């Protein structure tokens, strides 16, 4: 039994450190007989909920009353959307500072600003904020300057 | 008000790569920077005594002269905007990144035990200059830690990161 329930809205913030289908950034969550805990975070844009497939793996995500279904993923990507086609085209410029809007589990949404690095990987090469925050993060949104989701936190992007 | 009296080193580990990693005395080894005073001690930063030299970052001692159990080393070379500093002779760590290598950060951190973590630097396309660094955070009184690489060579220290041209 896996649900969502929502956390913030998607902004950047100046002064930053250096079923219900509102738009803002959810929690990704699961319970059973002891409890809840946080498996991941998302991204509700549009209408149509973006995760990453491993968050998930498919499954549908109870939101309030209604219920989410998966509309499209890619695996190989590791993406997710439910309701709707992925809404998220925005891409890192490759020179600007980002904002990780971080929302771990348990703990209160915040926005980080940071310089993605560059990790010369064998795979390729990968750009990805330096910011380390625990399990179930993976899928917190990162935002451009204009307040766009670049990516979601977990992977990092292909250049 | 109250001001801090004493700076010393104490060892912390020898200085090697470890095969199973996470993915005055001259003795050799990784040594924790200390301030004691009035209310108690403080870690402020990390160093390297590798061939008779103390190797730390500046603004970890701001030049002054260390305590090595009973006995003194003063200051021997530095530069500030590099933030380097030796003690006891010139700079001996000549190693640096190959450029496509992970490395080992050997991170010293205040009031708890030494420990490898093996990662690939990220490379930081700052405005100043592009700059290599490993992407890993620790608090403040970590920094002058030694990165290795595979033949246990001290490539750097923790803190600030490696200019690129
Ligand atoms: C990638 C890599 N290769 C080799 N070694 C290491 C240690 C790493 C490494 C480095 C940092 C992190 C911490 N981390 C980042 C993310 N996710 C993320 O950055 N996503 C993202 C997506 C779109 C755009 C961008 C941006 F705009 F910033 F380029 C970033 O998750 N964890 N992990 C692994
Ligand atoms: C550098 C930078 N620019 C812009 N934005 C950010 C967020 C950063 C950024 C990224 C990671 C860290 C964490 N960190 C690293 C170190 N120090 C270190 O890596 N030193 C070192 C020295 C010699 C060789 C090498 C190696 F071989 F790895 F290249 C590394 O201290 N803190 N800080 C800041």
């Amino acid at each position: 039994d896996m649900y969502i329930e929502r956390a913030g809205d998607i902004t950047w913030e100046k002064d930053a450190e250096v079923g219900e289908t509102t738009d803002g950034v959810y929690r990704v969550m699961t319970r059973g007989l002891l409890g809840s805990t946080q498996v991941g975070v998302g991204v509700m844009q549009e209408g149509v909920f973006h995760t990453m497939w491993h968050v998930t793996k498919g499954s549908a995500l109870r939101s309030g009353e209604g219920r989410l279904d998966p509309y499209w993923g890619d695996v190989k990507q590791d993406l997710v959307s439910y309701c709707g086609p992925w809404k998220l085209d925005a891409a890192w410029d490759g020179h600007s500072e980002v904002q990780l809007l971080a929302v771990p589990p348990g703990e209160r949404a915040r926005n980080i600003q940071t310089l993605p690095g560059i990790f010369k990987t064998k795979d390729g090469d990968i750009g990805a904020v330096a910011l380390d925050y625990p399990a179930g993060t993976s899928g917190s949104p990162i935002l451009d300057k204009c307040g766009r989701v670049i990516g979601l936190y977990g992977n990092g992007v292909v250049i």
